[PDB]
């Protein structure tokens, strides 16, 4: 592809395992140093929104993907939510990066209920 940017098999696993194990609330990825492939930085099964949040950086960007449940009435539903992470204190060559790698990872999963693009302040 343009990007030449891979996705590691680690990143498909935990995503598969996520989605048809159920045995992964969410999983953080990250750009590895040579900015050739997304890797898994982390991944758990821990339910606490505030656990997930407490493993998203302060100054750099990642992609997430958290299964989310919900309420609305008519029976507990979950969505897959892609979450692109990047803080607005991030280095701008950061963002760039991350921006221009993104598709890579979105096409690589299948069954994604909602995208979300979250630009944090300080
Ligand atoms: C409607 C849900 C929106 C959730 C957005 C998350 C807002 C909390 C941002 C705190 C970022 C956590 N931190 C400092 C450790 O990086």
């Amino acid at each position: 592809s343009f990007s030449g940017v891979k996705v590691s098999p680690e990143c498909l696993e935990a995503f598969q395992e996520l989605k048809l194990g159920k045995s992964l609330r969410y999983v953080v990825f990250k750009m590895n140093d040579t900015k050739t492939e997304i890797v898994v930085e982390k991944k758990s099964t821990d339910k606490d929104f505030d656990t997930f949040l407490g493993d998203l950086p302060e100054k750099d960007c990642r992609y997430a993907i958290y299964d989310f449940e919900f309420n609305l009435g008519e029976g507990v539903r979950n969505k897959i939510i892609f979450i692109s992470w990047s803080p607005d204190v991030a280095p701008i060559k950061s963002k760039m990066v991350y921006s221009s790698s993104k598709d890579t990872l979105r096409r690589a999963f299948t069954g994604i209920g909602t995208d979300i693009q979250a630009t944090d302040f300080s």
